[PDB]
Parts: C-alpha cells; sequence; structure tokens
C-alpha cells in the first residue's frame, strides 16, 4: 500500500545512488591522494599515508571510516585498510561520471557563455588536465586499455612510445608485462605529467620510462624521441589537431611511419562521432558534443581513419571495436 | 580473442556510461531552461522557447540535436521535440549524480581546507542552493514525494505548508490533487525560491500556492504562517538546526503541534545516518559524511527521531521506510 512505493522507488532508482556516491567519494578521495594507496590485494597504512599526504590522520580515519561504511573499503586492524574485493570495477564505473560531470564541468556550467561568444568562452572557462587524465584512466583499465595492451605485448617490443599519454597507465602495464622494454610518454600538460611522474615513481620504473612534457604537434618538426620504437601509440589525441592543423597532423603522420623500427605499427585509439546503435548511443553522443561544440575539434569516422592512415604510408590497416562507447582502435603497419 | 576483451568491458562498464551521459546533458539543459520544456506528453516548440530563454535557436537546435542522437529526446518535425517515453526515470535516475557531483562539489574539490580550518572552509566554498534544490526534486520525483504525497491526498486538506520546500514540487503535486487547496512552501534560500516562483507560474498555481523567503528558525518566534494548516510538511530541512539550535527546534516542533486543524498531522522526511544495510549502505555514508563532516548537521536515527516528536507533544507516531536511500518519513499527529 505505501509497500508498493517502496518497491517501484527501488526499481525506479535502480543502480544510480550506488554509483552516485561511489563518484563522489572516489573523486574526493583522488584529489587527496588516498585513492592512489586503495588496493583489493594492499594495505593502506593510515600512520605512514597520513604523513606521506601530509593530511592529520584523524581527518584520513573519519574519511577512510566513512568509506568502510559505504563498502568500498574494509578495516583490516587499527590503521590499516584495504579496498573491498569488487573495487576496481567500481572505481572503472567511477571513471565516466567523473569524466563528464568533474574534467567537462566548465562546459556543463557555462553552456550559454559558449553558444554566445565561442573565442572569449574557450579561454575564459578551461579544464583541469589532472582531472581529464585520471579520469580517463579510470575509464581506460577495463574499456580500452586491454585490447591496445594485449596486441602491444605480442611482438615483445624493446622501446615503445605513447603520445598524449597522459597518466601513463598503458606504458606502466606494457612495461611491467615486457621484461625488457623501455617507454616514453608525451604530454603537453603539466598537470598530466606531474601526476604521471608520481604515478611511474610509485610503479618503480622510474628510469624506464620517461615522461617529456611537449606537444603532439612538436613531433612534426622534432622526430627525435620516436625512432627506434617498436610500438608507437596515440590515445584520444591525434584529434586535438583537427580540422585546423590538418597540414601538422599528416606530418606527425608521415614521421610516425619513418621512424618504426622494421617489424613495428602505429597503433590509436580514439573515438569516432554520433554512433547510432543502441549500446553506444548515448554516451556516444556526450564525447560527441563536447568535443564538437565545446572544444572544437573533429572526430573523424571509421572510413576517415583509416583513409588518413592508408594515404599516409601505412598498409595492413584494421579497426577494432572497444568495450568503451565510441571508441575505436586502427592498427597500421 | 579481442572479442572476448570486448564482453569483458562491457560487462564491466555495465550501466556508467549511459548515466553518466544522461547526468551531463540533463544539468547542462537544465541550467539553460531547457530541461523544463521537456516531457513524453508535451512538445517544445524551438521558436519560442529559445525566445524565452534567450538563446540563439541555432544553439538550442544544436544542444537537442545532440540529445536526439543520445536517444533522450525525439524529433517530432521540425522545431518539435518530445523526451523519450522513459525520461522521467533517466531524470530520476540523474538527481542522484547531480546531488553528489554537483550540489556538493564543493566538498569534492576543497576536502584539505575542510580537514585543516573547518570555520574559514564553511564560509569560503558555498554550496549553489539552486543546484541542491533542483538535484533533489529529481531526487524525490519517485523516491521520497510519492508516500508523502499519498498520505496528504488522504484526509483531503485545505491548507498545506512545506517548510524548506526548495522547487515546490510535493505542494504542486498536492493541490493539483485535491481540488479545492491553499499552500505556502518557505524556504531561506533566493536561488531556490527564484526557481520555485518559476515552477508554481508555470503549473498554474501562482495564486493558490504562496512562497516565503524565510529560515525555518523563524517559524520559532512567527507561527504566523502555520495556523489554519490541516498539514505541515518538513522535507530534509529540521537537521539545518542541529546540534547548535536545539532549543530553537524544539520550540518550532511546539509551535506545529499548536498551530494544526484538530485532525492533521505534521509529516517530516528526513535523513537517518549510515545505515548498514547492503540496499542503502552506500548512498547512506555519502548523505551522513557530507551532513557530518562537510556541513556539520546532526543527522538523527529512527528511534531518536520517533522520541523527539513524542517529547514534544504528539502521539501516534510511526516511522516509514523510503525508496530513497537513508529517508524515512515521520508521521505525528
Ligand atoms: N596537443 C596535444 N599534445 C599532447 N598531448 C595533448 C594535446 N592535447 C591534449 N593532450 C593530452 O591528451 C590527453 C587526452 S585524455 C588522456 C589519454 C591517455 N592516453 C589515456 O588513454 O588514458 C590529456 O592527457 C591531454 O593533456
Ligand atoms: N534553515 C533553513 N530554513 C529554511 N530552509 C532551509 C534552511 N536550511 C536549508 N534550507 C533549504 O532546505 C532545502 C534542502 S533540500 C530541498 C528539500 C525539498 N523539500 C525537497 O524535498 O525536494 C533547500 O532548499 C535549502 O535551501
Ligand atoms: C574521450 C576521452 C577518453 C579523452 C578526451 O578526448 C578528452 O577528454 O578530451
Ligand atoms: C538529503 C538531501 C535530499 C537534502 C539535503 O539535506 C541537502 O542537500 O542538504
Ligand atoms: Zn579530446
Ligand atoms: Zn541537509
Amino acid at each position: 500500500i505505501a509497500a508498493q512505493h517502496l518497491a517501484d522507488g527501488i526499481a525506479a532508482s535502480g543502480p544510480a545512488p550506488d554509483l552516485a556516491a561511489a563518484a563522489a567519494f572516489l573523486e574526493m578521495g583522488d584529489r587527496l591522494g588516498v585513492v592512489a594507496h586503495l588496493d583489493p590485494d594492499r594495505t593502506l597504512e593510515t600512520a605512514e599515508v597520513a604523513a606521506a599526504l601530509d593530511l592529520p590522520e584523524p581527518a584520513l580515519v573519519r574519511y577512510l571510516d566513512a568509506v568502510e561504511s559505504a563498502g568500498l573499503v574494509i578495516r583490516e586492524g587499527e590503521g590499516r585498510y584495504r579496498a573491498c574485493p569488487d573495487f576496481d570495477t567500481i572505481r572503472h564505473q567511477a571513471g565516466y561520471i567523473s569524466w563528464t560531470m568533474n574534467a567537462n564541468r566548465p562546459f556543463i556550467e557555462n553552456a550559454r557563455d559558449f553558444f554566445t561568444d565561442w573565442d572569449k568562452a574557450a579561454r575564459t572557462h578551461v579544464r583541469d588536465y589532472r582531472e581529464v587524465a585520471v579520469s580517463s584512466q579510470w575509464m581506460g583499465s577495463h574499456a580500452f586499455y586491454p585490447t591496445a595492451l594485449a596486441t602491444i605485448i605480442d611482438a615483445a617490443p624493446r622501446k615503445v612510445v605513447d603520445l598524449g599519454a597522459g597518466t601513463c597507465r598503458l606504458l606502466i602495464e606494457v612495461l611491467g608485462a615486457v621484461p625488457g622494454s623501455t617507454g616514453v610518454g608525451l604530454d603537453f600538460a603539466a598537470d598530466a605529467c606531474r601526476a604521471a611522474e608520481q604515478a611511474v615513481a610509485q610503479a618503480g620504473m622510474t628510469d624506464r620510462l620517461t615522461v617529456v612534457e611537449r606537444t603532439i604537434q612538436s613531433v612534426a618538426t622534432d622526430p627525435g624521441v620516436l625512432e627506434g620504437a617498436d610500438v608507437i601509440h596515440a590515445g584520444f589525441v591525434f584529434h586535438d589537431m583537427l580540422p585546423e592543423e590538418e597540414d601538422v597532423c599528416d606530418q606527425v603522420l608521415a614521421n610516425c611511419r619513418e621512424s618504426l623500427a622494421p617489424g613495428g605499427f602505429l597503433a590509436i585509439t580514439d573515438a569516432v562521432p554520433y554512433l547510432r546503435n543502441d549500446r553506444e548511443r548515448r554516451f556516444s553522443a556526450a564525447v560527441s558534443y563536447y568535443h564538437g561544440e565545446f572544444m572544437r575539434r573533429r572526430l573523424q569516422s571509421e572510413e576517415e581513419w583509416v583513409e588518413r592512415l592508408r594515404g599516409a604510408g601505412f598498409s595492413d590497416v584494421r579497426a577494432l571495436t572497444l568495450a568503451f562507447p565510441t571508441g575505436r582502435l586502427f592498427l597500421a603497419h
């Protein structure tokens, strides 16, 4: 009678309460630096972490107790905590909410301004690239790193280069899997680079993996970074020079064709626009609208990407569907 | 082989991509003023709405085309659009994400500051109460209005008062259901009040439903607003005077006991702290942490609320479980 109001409410809400909570807790925690210490297989030692993160130990404890109540962490002893068993899936899902609602917040809040004067708006309302890079890492863990990772592990490379590498997770994983390998991760944002270095350091690969703060446009006139490369990867960057710097794009591509050690290949994970299929359409639209309207970057269809890679020297070019909606992996030898 | 990477990715992502997209689209749209015109049973006429919202018609069209691609709206003709059939459920779910990630953003971003100097932080990092009120309306539609609404429709009241009424949706619904009734909605935030007036006006109840901009603390010394009331409701406000203004709280309660027309009752929908049950625990924790740590407002358990209402003059007090996690409806005659 009001028990049916209960059942119908629960069904209408579905998984949104759980996800809303997880996303807020994890973004707050990641900004504090706490989340990097949360793993289902490792312990977080409050005495040490509080001191490393320069937080009052009592404050950290109240946070972790809140997250314990939430069911996201387990208290092992006093000042010892570990993530819940399914933590990595929960964090992955929170990646999508963080990306749309956090990284892209300036577009949500100031749409009026973008509509009436784009140029003034584009330079007034700027995204935090630390947030851009972290949220994409969380999405990538399960939805776009695995395919690219598995492709790269085969043909056991020696040298791997990643353009627009963000927090450098793919390289950390590649280098962890192939025993004797080197990596260089290139990214134009101080905030991302700083975060990448800390993550690389934490993974104890500081000497094998170089973080260089440069544009991808840089590589057009300065391919001194590529050569000797078995694999070159670029994840969601190539679009940041379209449709304006088209010539510079085709120049970076040509440079990649040359610098490649004779066996290897260019791997591009990127986003195609406005898909129609039921599974991808909704998040497709969000990625496409943010890119087209707010960032004025051109997303190319599957067809167009294949054409571009061909008429830039590469042959044997195929495209793969990724779990990430509108995400596609292009392999070009 | 990479088709299993696909299946496993899709399963790991689950409904998070769809929800992330919906939440971003709808918050952006609501800030523009577009979402109030989206209904599965009504049409949005771009020529008129663009002019009413003072937007360039082309800009509105590109938004609506993006949302059409997303599957959230249907294009009826040229410059005519309607919401998808399940729009109201999608908006309801987006309410939770908007609440945790948007309304409460100052707490997510500046946790460090709250940890080290609470007083300076509390007055530097302030929530937008327009966002607080709208997001709670979206959550309430399916998860806390229905029970309170059905209780109030019985005993067909003449006069209904709602303390901390926000965007005044419950009153609009109550007044829509009982043919000859009056309402007054009280709320301390200019931004919420302004939004309520516009919504009341849109529902053509402008003369029946009064919006008064006052505190709930106001009512302690000035019960001239209550008397002649068949029902007094307060949804998620009573906590905003605990644990500091405890005396003023018990004074507002006593005032409610008197002013009630002899048949009627006080109805309190509010939030209890840190539930443990599997269904409620995660979002429970988020509501509880934001309230306890960031806002320093005291949430009372079910037991405590019943006790308070009793030793304030009311008898026949029961508590009902709501679909909204940690939400409980208290009826006090
Ligand atoms: N012109 C440019 N040159 C280099 N990096 C760029 C760039 N424009 C944007 N970027 C970077 O590209 C990244 C986009 S998202 C991060 C992608 C990362 N490879 C991942 O898959 O997880 C950001 O780190 C951003 O700072
Ligand atoms: N001391 C106070 N007096 C009156 N209203 C208050 C208040 N403190 C907060 N509020 C208001 O209480 C609301 C909390 S959330 C909105 C609740 C609304 N009744 C609903 O269920 O949808 C906000 O609108 C906020 O501005
Ligand atoms: C699509 C995202 C994964 C990356 C991106 O392009 C961006 O955030 O700008
Ligand atoms: C719990 C919410 C519905 C309302 C609230 O108390 C708030 O946002 O402050
Ligand atoms: Zn981009
Ligand atoms: Zn509150």
